[PDB]
């Protein structure tokens, strides 16, 4: 179920994964919810995406001291926008090494975001480069092309039948793709089919803006997307 810890949401969705949740206010659509991972590889724990700030992303680091207790080993996060790298400051006061998408990187600065210290580039066919994801354990990083954003990138759990979309996926029911000031229009619907098609197995499509959905909400995603175009 859904843990409180502070301000923060945490809910476990396998014995070694747990979502993390962090609000912020949006004009027009009230408190907002973003949802990143935290995975326990063996003695160590991976984080998928910090929270909007840095406090919020100090709590996840002291949920995880609490409830985990082994070092976080590298953060990876999805893309350059405050949900997903708001809390980068926070990462590194606490020495753990960060990982994004090298565009993400290049973006950073641009958005008002601090940039990861390590960056990602992808093989033509999307998987991530494995010489530039060292010790990333059982996270399979993805990009699956252009979509809520140039720099957007996935990530499976091997083990699990979790596989995360981030941003670029939005649950079977949802009524728009969301923020699309950044999206790339023309490519964002083979984009979202692509990830599905990356971790053809995985039966919890996890989001940054909705709960755990089937993959009904990536055939719905790729639908909406279709419009764009
Ligand atoms: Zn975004
Ligand atoms: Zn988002």
């Amino acid at each position: 179920g859904d843990q409180r810890f502070g301000d923060l949401v945490f809910r476990q969705l396998a014995p070694n994964v747990w979502q993390h949740t962090s609000y912020l206010d949006m004009p027009g659509f009230g408190a907002v919810a973003s949802n990143g991972l935290i995975v326990r590889d063996g003695g160590r724990v991976l984080v998928v995406d910090t929270a909007w700030t840095d406090d919020q992303t100090a709590q996840i680091l002291n949920w995880i001291k609490q409830e985990i207790n082994l070092p976080v080993a590298l953060a990876v996060v999805t893309h350059a926008h405050q949900d997903k790298m708001g809390g980068m400051d926070a990462l590194h006061a606490a020495g753990i090494a960060t990982y994004a998408n090298a565009l993400s990187n290049q973006l950073a600065p641009q958005e008002g975001l601090v940039a990861a210290q390590h960056s990602l580039t992808f093989a033509a066919n999307g998987w991530v480069e494995p010489a530039t994801a060292p010790n990333f354990g059982p996270l399979k990083v993805f990009y699956p092309g252009p979509g809520h954003t140039s720099d957007n990138i996935t990530v499976g759990i091997d083990g699990t039948d979790i596989a995360f979309g981030g941003c670029l996926i939005k649950d079977s029911k949802a009524k728009s793709l969301g923020n699309l000031g950044d999206a790339d229009t023309e490519h964002y619907a083979a984009s979202a089919r692509a990830f599905g098609a990356a971790f053809p197995k995985a039966s919890m499509i996890v989001m940054s803006h909705s709960a755990p959905d089937s993959r009904a909400a990536i055939t719905h995603t790729a639908r909406m997307a279709d419009k764009l175009r």
